């Protein structure tokens, strides 16, 4: 869906996270949780995690993080053709954590907002769009995956 170029700007951006996904996967968390901190209410295990120390030194917020990440990863690595790899996580997304397509909208930005301020020179305009463009496939496709499952998304 996205061009040849475009989906290797997504994963040389993705070779620098992959550098170091647990502390990637911590600033994303965190990141969300202070954009957005109605989504700290679907983690139950971290609600008592009050200030951003207590968050990046927690190992079981630090393992959530990696899970998600390398999750995406591997979905972003089939450049579009992720549909086998994209199905469970709507199934699981949809009927048990129950997390609107708004949320992955919001962790979606929490994405750019992060590789942006760690790799700025690996993350310019058109690689920012080219991110864009993947997480809004992986959206609309598992939006379209939960309405196989009877949930809407919000
Ligand atoms: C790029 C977007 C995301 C990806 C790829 C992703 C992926 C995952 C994966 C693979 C798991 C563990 C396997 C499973 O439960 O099926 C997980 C767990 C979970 N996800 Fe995410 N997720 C994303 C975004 C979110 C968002 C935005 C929320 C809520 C605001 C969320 C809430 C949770 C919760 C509560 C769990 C259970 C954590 C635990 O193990 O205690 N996820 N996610």
């Amino acid at each position: 869906v996205l061009s040849e170029g475009e989906w290797q700007l997504v994963l040389h951006v993705w070779a620098k996270v992959e550098a170091d996904v647990a502390g990637h996967g911590q600033d994303i968390l965190i990141r969300l949780f202070k954009s957005h901190p109605e989504t700290l209410e679907k983690f139950d295990r971290f609600k008592h995690l009050k200030t951003e120390a207590e968050m990046k030194a927690s190992e079981d917020l630090k393992k959530v993080g990696v899970t998600a990440l390398t999750a995406l990863g591997a979905i972003l690595k089939k450049k579009g053709h992720h549909e086998a790899e994209l199905k469970p996580l709507a199934q699981s997304x949809a009927t048990k954590h129950k997390i609107p397509i708004k949320y992955l909208e919001f962790i979606s930005e929490a994405i750019i907002h992060v590789l942006h301020s760690r790799h700025p020179g690996d993350f310019g305009a058109d690689a920012q769009g080219a991110m864009n463009k993947a997480l809004e496939l992986f959206r609309k496709d598992i939006a379209a995956k939960y309405k196989e499952l009877g949930y809407q998304g919000a």
